[PDB]
């Protein structure tokens, strides 16, 4: 037999790392002293930190302590010890602030030209690198003063004051810096919301430089845009003479206002003034392609859709694919990892160290230890080629380290295993609870993937708990409605029951719309409703124009996830543009 047997071979590489392994006892002994070494850094007990590191294995625990130690040594100008320890880090493992201290200690301001384009808070070592560059005349002036303005508008007044002084124009100097600081009367956190801010600015405008006027109108346009007063935003942003003076968040909020008003030509113009990095983002490739399509620049729209689709597994890549007639396909383009390579990957010393802390975190119920096991896994799989990442993904999955299976599989660019990118454990529980309140299980899996990456004891710093990241205050509300005890939040079954019921309850309170329910699950229903317009909005326009960055990213990632899960589950096909639909007017 038979012509159907004539099937080609396919292979992932069996090559795995063979880094020296240490006994479990050693891993647990080094974890035993890890929190105390971090406390030693905070207490500036350098001899205690050196003692922890002296016989530590080559682990993320060591790398984390050594990076934290170097931030402290750099702050204290202990450069000889700093240089000795900096050289022990792998380059890929060096923290940003530690690189900045290292280069500023050598008077090397190479990194300042890109750092100074940032308009927000940077770590102290990086803030100081820019101050030193400024005082030596090694910064671009246009970019430096843009950063001073950025820091003023972000309530980083000390950092703005320090940078203006390093530029030679201090806030108390009666020159440019004093004029930039005075502009807080318009650009201050609260001042910019004054009903008189635009009037004040129009009155003072003739006394401002082109750059100061352009940035101040940007500040007022950004506040209006993010407050979803689209016509005011467009009025204020239209007064910006040089759009490149804007911060990245200001220019993206100008594009968002033009998008929400369906001003396609204006949106195309703003996208053209953005930094190249923003232009090449999936969001702006996709929305520029939409603008070209709308304005009858048809071939150019197809070109940009192809660019957006090439960006990978994300909301806008999937929507761009659909405009090209291409539906999501979740068939893998690689074989499964071989079992012998899976076994050998687990013998690698850095992979073993992560699996030892994970397994011990499970047996001892130690959530701090599970967080360090994640850090070990990231350190161990850093720099792996795609075949090794797919092999390590399967290794993690077999051991039940579900988040790390997804972390390794999603790190590839070309070789795609959708079953490890979009894992779906717990179907004997999640599908039942979703069916019981009539909600789409692909949508519930997509939410879980984003909320907890399938970690059953996940806990955000605000206290959101478990697989579905429900807040304790919400669990107590839900418990009072559906006859549960609030502490059921902390069990996987109760957490799935509460989260799925709360998706359905939130959807019922938000015009039964899944985009609004996904926003309201994260931000509350009051906010999701406030963000509706008095006209209908295309779902992707509502999503992109959500004022809170955390919820805007959340809604897109949950919905893209759901589209992948729906294809894996074999549900009748729903295009992502259909899943986003139309958000109703309020």
């Amino acid at each position: 037999k038979t012509p159907a047997d004539n099937i080609e071979t396919a292979d992932l590489s069996a090559s795995v790392p063979t880094r020296p392994a240490e006994p479990e006892r050693k891993t647990l002994a080094d974890y035993g002293g890890y929190p105390s070494a971090l406390d030693a850094v905070k207490q500036k007990n350098d001899a205690a930190v050196a003692a922890y590191l002296e016989n530590a294995g080559d682990s993320a625990m060591a790398e984390n302590v050594r990076n934290e130690w170097l931030k402290s040594l750099g702050a204290r100008r202990q450069w000889t010890l700093f240089a000795q320890e900096y050289a022990k880090l792998e380059p890929a493992g060096r923290a940003q602030e530690v690189e900045c201290y290292a280069d500023s200690s050598r008077n090397d301001y190479t990194r300042a030209a890109e750092l100074v384009k940032n308009t927000g808070k940077l770590p102290s070592g990086c803030t100081k690198l820019l101050e030193q560059a400024a005082a030596s005349g090694l910064l671009d002036g246009n970019d430096a003063w843009r950063r001073v303005r950025g820091l003023l508008a972000g309530r980083q007044t000390t950092d703005a004051r320090n940078l203006a002084a390093a530029l030679g124009s201090p806030f108390d100097g009666g020159t440019q810096g004093s004029r930039e600081y005075a502009l807080l009367n318009v650009i201050g956190k609260e001042a910019r919301k004054s009903p008189n801010a635009a009037a004040l600015l129009s009155e003072m405008e003739s006394g401002l430089s082109l750059e100061q006027r352009s940035f101040a109108w940007g500040v007022l346009g950004h506040y209006q845009s993010q407050n979803l007063n689209v016509p005011a935003a467009l009025d204020y942003y239209g007064k910006v003479a040089d759009r490149r003076q804007l911060t990245d968040d200001q220019i993206e909020w100008y594009a968002r206002a033009a998008l929400r008003a369906r001003r396609w030509d204006e949106l195309a113009s703003v996208i053209s003034h953005m930094p190249e990095k923003l232009q090449k983002s999936p969001t702006w490739l996709y929305w520029l392609a939409r603008s070209r399509a709308a304005t009858g620049n048809t071939q150019e729209a197809e070109k940009l859709y192809k660019q957006a689709a090439a960006t990978g597994r994300n909301f806008y890549a999937v929507l761009a694919g659909e405009e090209l007639g291409r539906k999501i396909d979740t068939r893998n383009n690689v074989p499964d990892a071989g079992k012998n390579s899976v076994r050998r990957m687990a013998e690698d010393g850095a992979v073993k160290r992560a699996l030892v802390l994970f397994q011990n975190s499970q047996s001892a119920g130690d959530a701090k230890m599970r967080r360090q096991a994640q850090a070990e896994w990231r350190f161990a799989t850093r720099g792996f080629d795609e075949d090794k990442l797919l092999t390590a993904a399967q290794t993690a999955f077999d051991h039940g380290f579900y988040d790390m299976a997804v972390n390794s599989a999603e790190r590839t660019d070309r070789k795609l295993n959708y079953t490890l990118r979009y894992i779906s454990p717990f179907k004997d529980t999640v599908i039942r609870h979703a069916q019981n309140v009539n909600v789409d299980p692909a949508w519930v899996y997509g939410l879980i993937r984003q909320e907890s990456r399938f970690v059953i004891g996940a806990q955000s710093r605000v206290g959101a708990q478990g697989l579905m990241q429900v807040m304790p205050a919400t669990a107590r509300e839900i418990a009072g409605k559906i006859g549960m005890d609030a502490a059921q939040l902390y069990t996987a079954d109760g957490n799935i029951r509460m989260g799925t019921w709360y998706m359905a309850d939130t959807k019922r309170r938000l015009q039964n719309n899944e985009v609004l329910a996904t926003a309201g699950y994260n931000a509350g229903p009051g906010r999701a409703r406030r963000w509706q317009a008095d006209t209908p909005l295309e779902g992707a326009v509502y999503a992109e124009t959500i004022p809170f960055s955390e919820t805007r990213d959340y809604v897109k990632k949950v919905m893209a996830n759901a589209a992948y899960y729906a294809a894996l589950f074999g549900a009748p096909h729903i295009p992502l543009k259909q899943r986003m639909g139309i958000v109703p007017a309020r």
